[PDB]
């Protein structure tokens, strides 16, 4: 049911970096989760090339973005490849652990924050944003699964049974912060992606929730 797990001593170092900076372009949090999304369906469509009922669990290929205002959630979705519990638990934990030691001897080399794209560990900078994530993610071969962090040394990974089935991908979850909120506006995040994500081979939908003046 409910797994629970600790982050490496570093891990939490690079994670606790990444909250508490106040690096002044925060927005390029949107790019590397984009580039996650992109990156995770160029998988499941060159495995499909040569076996196309792998697609059959999710026949298009998007990505999807869907402010929650309600809740304060920003939410990301993909139909990639998704992820298993073993590359939850322990397979991402090894390119986690090596992508943080490259990314912790650039920094203190004089790098940057949204550098962190190139040391595959880009899914961490949505701490720049968010203080909480959900990850909802559905493999072919495998069950639909929540991992489950908030920065500090411990995530969770729960076989997933409240949400709606996902067919097949990934879904983050960004529990914004505070001060945050504007990454909830339909006009900023298309600003974002306009400026960070001109080549992207996906469609990338904006679910935009407005009240009717009646
Ligand atoms: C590249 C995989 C990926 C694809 C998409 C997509 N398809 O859109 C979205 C996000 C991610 N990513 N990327 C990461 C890390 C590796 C950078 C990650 C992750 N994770 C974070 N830390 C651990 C960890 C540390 N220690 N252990 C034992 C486990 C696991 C948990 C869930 N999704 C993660």
């Amino acid at each position: 049911k409910v797994e629970t797990h600790e982050f490496t001593a570093e891990i939490s170092q690079l994670m606790s970096l990444i909250i508490n900076t106040v690096y002044s372009n925060k927005e390029i949090f949107l790019r590397e989760l984009i580039s996650n999304a992109s990156d995770a369906l160029d998988k499941i469509r060159y495995q499909a090339l040569s076996d196309p009922s792998q697609l059959e669990s999710e026949p298009e290929l998007f990505i999807r973005i869907i402010p929650q205002k309600d809740q304060k959630v920003l939410e990301i979705r993909d139909s990639g490849i998704g992820m298993t519990k073993a590359d939850l638990v322990n397979n991402l934990g090894t390119i986690a652990k090596s992508g943080t030691k490259s990314f912790m001897e650039a920094l203190s080399a004089g790098a940057d924050v949204s550098m962190i794209g190139q040391f595959g560990v880009g899914f961490y900078s949505l701490f720049l944003v968010a203080d909480h994530v959900q990850v909802i993610s559905k493999h072919n071969d495998d069950e639909q699964y929540v991992w489950e962090s908030n920065a500090g040394g411990k995530f969770t990974v729960t076989l997933d049974e409240t949400n709606e089935r996902l067919g097949r991908g990934t879904m983050l979850r960004l529990f914004l912060k505070e001060d945050q909120l504007e990454y909830l506006e339909e006009k900023r995040i298309k600003e974002v992606v306009k400026k960070h994500s001109e080549f992207v081979a996906y469609p990338i939908q904006l679910v935009v929730t407005k009240e009717v003046e009646k």
